[PDB]
């Protein structure tokens, strides 16, 4: 990230000090928890609105020392008043910025906010799991702030999950007691917390909306697929992911011997004497050397991350995926509860910054044999069956004799986002009781007001609307601003916000309380619907046929011979 950026943001990061505390009250409000009292403060928005905020509620253990690794324990409970008036640190992570290692091993916390600390009727709850690929993230209110949302009468809630190797390294010696997937592991006690404790914030337990984006999506859909939530949450919404996305799960049992090669072990590969050594070492020295962890065999098969979901290799009684994911929706709790999911509409426009550094990328368009699926394609890629589909991927996205950057980006839409949800989404009927699933598709595009991701992306100046262009709409970031209340802007937050909380409170996201919904008739998809039918959300809120479908359905046809494995 360029210098300018990096100054850029620096300056932005002393504003958003000196605006929280001129946003922040005195008037400090105790609530009871399980787990004893918190003191929160009341905080005020731009739109001189306000509300109760409870920042750094430990959910776990700190997973420090011996815990490193393992999945998270309950906390020990206090008696006396905490303070909860100011943010924890992020899971230690690389800044995206700057490039430096920053946040702590001391990071399960979650936030709880509401415009109303002793309402009438007991609220919607909606929980938000963030997304970063799950190596990068946090619940602090200069990323995610909950000030459009408390406009709405509900109480919403911010986790933190460990990320990246501490999250996610997994060994196969059952010995160790490391199956993997700690970072799920750690959301799963947050929503046995948010089950027992919403009651005080005001919220209703018996009415829980669990919702995430990308990683955070990926995570949702876990949630819903795990036995271990069973009934916990009422209603999901997956935006622009799943865990059946192909960067959502990952076999990595053999990368944790790699990083602690890379981290100066000396010794062999076995899991125990690898263990011994990535617990002694700096939480800082692993993080910063996971980018060096994938062989390039690897990349060229579009691995993502080194260390991320897995199926674990023994199960144990925290165990969060025992079997692969597709293997998991045919038995999955969550299928039974009313469903959103949804993605922009132009998801992989996200990919420029890369294709930026990496020009050669546009060529493996020429036979798209690295974007076939990899359950499809052979090892090195070269198998004539594989090259075959790889043609049926190239009949759908490049345009001209040569291949585009843009016929790239818009594979990329389908690789990483349509195809999943399409998998996902045949999947599920055959094993459900019929409850809704709606899709919306989120299409507008401003520039006026944007999100700390378009920085990363490079972003600036750029039309159409990229994956994480839609955040800006639900969540507050130090990157912005007050917006007019006839702007297109703050209309969309208003629709946005709005459905959202329609959806939490009913399981049904229409309402005619909704500026432009007037004429909308938003229905849920069927099995037998052959073309998937999509609120489209512009400047005009449009029920349409998904524009997608021609090219999911071209996807779809390189698993002919294969249909089991769809």
């Amino acid at each position: 990230v360029s210098l300018m950026e990096k100054l850029k943001w620096k300056i932005k990061c002393i504003e958003n000090k000196f605006l929280n505390y001129r946003l922040t009250t005195n008037e400090t409000v105790v609530a009871e928890t399980e787990y004893g009292k918190v003191k929160g403060v009341k905080r005020l928005t731009v739109y001189d609105d306000s509300y109760y905020s409870f920042e750094g509620i430990p959910y776990a253990q700190p997973p420090v020392g011996e815990l490193r690794f393992k999945a998270p324990q309950r906390p020990t409970p206090w008696d006396g008043v905490r303070d909860c008036c100011n943010h924890k640190d992020k899971s230690v992570q690389v800044d995206f910025i700057t490039g430096k290692v920053c946040g702590s091993e001391d990071c399960l916390y979650l936030s709880v906010y509401t415009n109303n600390l002793n309402p009438e009727t007991k609220r919607p709850v909606l929980v938000y799991i963030h997304g970063g690929g799950f190596i990068i993230g946090e619940n602090h209110r200069d990323m995610y702030g909950p000030d459009y949302f408390i406009k709405k009468d509900v109480v919403l809630i911010n986790i933190q999950y460990r990320l990246g190797a501490l999250g996610f390294l997994s060994l196969n010696s059952e010995d160790l007691n490391v199956p993997g997937n700690a970072g799920l592991k750690d959301q799963v006690m947050a929503l046995r917390w948010i089950k027992n404790n919403c009651a005080n914030f005001g919220g209703n337990p018996d009415n829980i909306t669990v919702f995430g984006e990308s990683a955070g999506a990926a995570s949702t859909h876990y949630m819903m697929l795990t036995e271990q939530t069973r009934g916990l949450f009422h209603r999901g919404i997956l935006m622009s992911g799943n865990a059946i996305c192909p960067w959502a799960n990952t076999q990595c049992q053999h990368r944790a011997f790699t990083l602690a090669k890379l981290a100066g072990y000396k010794g062999e590969d076995n899991d125990k004497d690898v263990l011994e050594f990535l617990m002694k070492a700096k939480p800082q020295d692993l993080i910063k050397l996971e980018e060096k962890v994938l062989t390039l065999e690897e990349r060229t098969n579009k691995v993502m991350f080194p260390f991320g979901p897995t199926v674990e290799p023994y199960q144990t009684a925290d165990c969060v995926l025992p079997k692969h994911p597709r293997e998991m929706v045919k038995t999955a709790w969550g299928n039974s509860i009313p469903t959103m999911m949804g993605n922009t509409s132009y998801e992989g426009l996200f990919f420029t910054s890369i294709l930026k550094q990496m020009p050669l990328l546009v060529k493996e368009l020429e036979t798209c044999v690295n974007f076939v699926p990899s359950e499809l394609a052979d090892a090195e890629r070269t198998a004539p069956e594989t090259l075959e589909m790889g043609a049926k991927i190239k009949k759908a996205h490049v345009t001209g004799e040569t291949p585009t950057a843009d016929n790239f980006m818009d594979l990329c839409s389908h690789f990483y986002f349509w195809f999943p949800m399409h998998r996902l989404l045949q999947l599920r009927f055959n094993h459900t009781s019929g409850t809704p699933v709606y899709l919306y598709r989120f299409d507008f595009d401003s520039e006026d007001l944007i999100n700390p991701y378009r920085i990363m992306r490079s972003g600036r100046g750029v039309k159409g609307v990229s994956h994480t262009d839609e955040l800006t709409y639900f969540f507050w970031n130090q990157l912005a601003k007050r917006m007019p209340k006839e702007s297109r802007e703050y209309k969309t937050i208003e629709r946005m916000t709005g459905i959202w909380t329609q959806f939490a409170t009913t399981g049904n996201p229409y309402s005619n309380e909704i500026e432009g919904m007037e004429n909308v008739s938003w229905d849920p998809i069927e099995k037998s619907d052959e073309v998937y039918k999509c609120l489209n959300i512009s400047d005009e809120l449009k029920m349409i046929d998904v524009p997608e479908m021609g090219k999911i359905k071209q996807w779809e046809s390189m698993f002919e011979k294969h249909r089991d494995l769809f």
